[PDB]
């Protein structure tokens, strides 16, 4: 089990319980995801993404004016952190993420925008979408947003 | 997150992302699963429609955990052998566990074999045959899968978190 975890607002976002490929040269993990149906108490039946379940993320939304402030803000968080910590990472995340922006944008429509439970306005936003078959949940995540944590092996001494 | 992983075969079983609660006085865990699956119809000249039945349990697929099937003969011996298995962990591990141990599965046995036919049986991954067979059964309202599994049958680990 690996979790990644939002570089900025500390929240577990996903685990690799998923299908997880690498996109756009690098720059995005896409998730693949599962709908879903649980139940609360009579019983009502809820249906959803596992992955929005599972990892308690919240749901938000966006003007696009307001998406747009955001996006350039995190860059620039995510910009810091790289020159920090991956000095290399930083002129591939600042190109592609220009690019990425665009495309996002135009595409806004199209997107549900989830954030980790602390809701922090710092934090990632991941965009929701579906395939082509219209039915089958896909989450984006920036990678360079995202810590890898290994679940270790436990030993007794 | 924490997982939960078999303590004979290794396997991990689950994780604590689904409604977990402790039943039988500490001797098992229910783990609570979610059910995962052109308007055209026929009507009366033509057939019935197909069963909405959802029969895919997220548990099992996010663990990779195996179905596996018993006869009822077999599963005795099965879980007979299983309660010694523990037992001996329990007499290494934890000894004031093997009293309450031995009475609660003794009694859950035979509520098992009881109920036999509503069960589907899972193993983990390995697919070790001394390993934990979980149960998988479905709550009042029909729907709702939920897992049944041995609590002193796994260790607990967290996955920690890093510093940042």
């Amino acid at each position: 089990m690996i979790i990644y975890r939002d570089l900025i607002s500390h929240d577990e976002m996903f685990s690799d319980i998923y299908k997880i490929r690498e996109i756009a040269d690098g720059l995005c993990l896409e998730v693949e995801g599962k709908m879903v149906s649980r139940t609360e108490g009579e019983s009502t039946v809820i249906t959803g993404v596992d992955i929005v379940m599972n990892h308690h993320l919240q749901e938000t939304s966006f003007t696009k004016e307001a998406y747009k402030k955001y996006i350039k803000d995190y860059m620039k968080s995510i910009k810091g952190k790289l020159e920090e910590q991956r000095p290399e990472r930083v002129k591939p995340f600042m190109t592609g993420a220009a690019e990425q922006i665009k495309h996002i944008l135009a595409n806004f429509k199209n997107y549900q925008f989830f954030i980790g439970e602390n809701m922090n306005p710092d934090g990632m936003v991941a965009l929701l979408d579906y395939r082509e078959d219209g039915v089958t949940p896909y989450m984006i995540f920036f990678k360079d947003g995202l810590e890898m944590e290994k679940c270790l092996e436990h030993h007794h001494h």
